[PDB]
């Protein structure tokens, strides 16, 4: 069914232009939207009542609403409003337009080790605040760290998000780099998106995932084991920490308050702004 050229709320009576087609995720599709009146631009996820036909689907995505709406955080996707017609629900976000980290990934393969101490740096903070309002990501990875045009990596995507509720909750119910505890059914709780962190770090530092093959069932039985090297060719101090941020028993990774003192970040250099060009190439 035709997606309307112009997008009006009820609520907040806005009239939004449908613009250029930016791409796809799942069953949301995403358009880059301008606002009618203010000209002010934004990235309206476009989601369809048959996607969401059964109460249950319809209900992941009210609860990922429900958390994204309450945030507001220089590294976390600026929530602006949500509304829906008979055939679509639309969510309006903050536009990023330099993609995400992930096609800086795969266009740079390993990054420099003070890039990834700005990208680590960033992420972790916004990882700071949403583990101080309470909310587990759950399904943090590079196509989730999202960049601006002034190279601010701005966490989003919570279709896998919960909020705890009281003090020692332990979660059951149900991603990418999933920790051993999220496989073993044994209950997770912060410290799975310290792993995701782990991870990305890895995966930035090195230039392939950490637990990589080509099949899907090989994976998840790699992570289970704690099978995994990083390359003797990496920072003895970054290393370890990729090893405690990795660690098997999860109530030995560190908190997401312990990352940012650690030796790595306050060791080598840390650039506190980077150009646009590392999207392609190595700064000089
Ligand atoms: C303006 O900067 C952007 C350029 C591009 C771009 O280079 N697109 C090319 C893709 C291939 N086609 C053939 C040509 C255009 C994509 C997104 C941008 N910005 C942007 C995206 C955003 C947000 C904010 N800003 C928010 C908030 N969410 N998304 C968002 C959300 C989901 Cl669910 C999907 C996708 C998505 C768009 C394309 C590919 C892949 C994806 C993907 N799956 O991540 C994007």
């Amino acid at each position: 069914k035709e997606i309307p050229d112009v997008l009006v709320d009820p609520r907040t009576m806005k009239r939004y232009m449908r613009g250029r087609f930016l791409g796809k995720g799942g069953f949301a599709k995403c358009y880059e939207i301008t606002d009618m009146d203010t000209k002010e631009v934004f990235a309206g996820k476009v989601v369809p009542k048959s996607m969401l036909l059964k109460p249950h689907q319809k209900e992941k995505m009210s609860t990922e609403i429900a958390i994204h709406k309450s945030l507001d955080n220089p590294h976390v996707v600026g929530f602006h409003g949500f509304f829906e017609d008979d055939d679509f629900v639309y969510v309006v976000l903050e536009i990023c337009r330099r993609r995400s980290l992930l096609e800086l990934h795969k266009r740079r393969k390993a990054v420099t080790e003070p890039e990834a101490r700005y990208f680590m740096r960033q992420t972790i903070q916004g990882v700071q605040y949403l583990h101080n309002n309470r909310v587990i990501h759950r399904d943090l990875k590079l196509g989730n760290l999202f960049l601006n045009d002034d190279m601010d990596v701005k966490i989003g995507d919570f279709g896998l998000a919960t909020k705890i509720e009281f003090d020692g909750e332990r979660k059951k119910d149900l991603p990418n780099y999933i920790a051993p505890e999220v496989l073993c059914k044994k209950g997770h709780s912060f410290e799975v998106d310290i792993w995701s962190l782990g991870c990305i770090l890895y995966t930035l530092l090195v230039g392939k995932p950490p637990f990589e093959t080509s099949c899907l069932k090989e994976t998840y039985i790699r992570i289970k084991k704690n099978e995994y090297s990083v390359p003797r060719h990496i920072n003895p101090v970054a290393s370890a920490l990729i090893r405690r941020m990795l660690h098997a028993d999860p109530t030995l990774r560190p908190s997401v308050a312990e990352l940012l003192t650690d030796e790595f970040f306050t060791s080598g250099y840390a650039p506190m702004r980077l150009p646009t060009s590392c999207l392609t190439v190595p700064p000089r």
